[PDB]
């Protein structure tokens, strides 16, 4: 069996050494992020797509690659009893000039 | 089919009120990192475990349970081609004091 303590020990050791990646939000493309969407049946993202939500990128300050990231996390990981806007379910009923309001 | 360019736009919405996890890290519970541990056939981590690893979490700055949601995501999500220490897989043939 692999030994967790160790494989602890070891990560230890990688950051004292320098890494930091594995502590960090990993981000990603636009392709990795359709492989994703599309095993959850998730509309493929077009570049007009994040090019569309530029604006809601400025506003908050967290780009859209970056926000991608998150959501290709929630569908992998889910939410595990956490809520978002007090709901338990993903929300694709609002448009980006939706929100914008 | 659900609508990609919607959810990101909630999401957004969601932070500009004020949500925030879904955006950091996500710490974890030594039980909820066991419940994974053992789907990867990974040895259960004890509370000594735990209490083993302070002196490499005090000379890092990163508490054991926050590594161990490292760890946890590292096994459902993999290394994606990344490596860690050179390596491209989890060495556990180092010990704690190993390390040390």
């Amino acid at each position: 069996t692999t030994i967790t303590l160790n494989v602890l020990a070891w990560l230890y050791a990688a950051v004292i050494n320098g890494d930091r990646w594995f502590l960090n939000r990993f981000t990603t493309t636009l392709n990795d992020f359709n492989l994703v969407a599309m095993k959850y049946n998730y509309e493929p993202l077009t570049q007009d797509h994040v090019d569309i939500l530029g604006p809601l990128s400025a506003q908050t300050g967290i780009a859209v690659l970056d926000m991608c990231a998150a959501l290709k996390e929630l569908l992998q990981n889910g939410m595990n009893g956490r809520t978002i806007l007090g709901s338990t379910i993903l929300e694709d009923e609002f448009t980006p000039f939706d929100v914008v309001r």
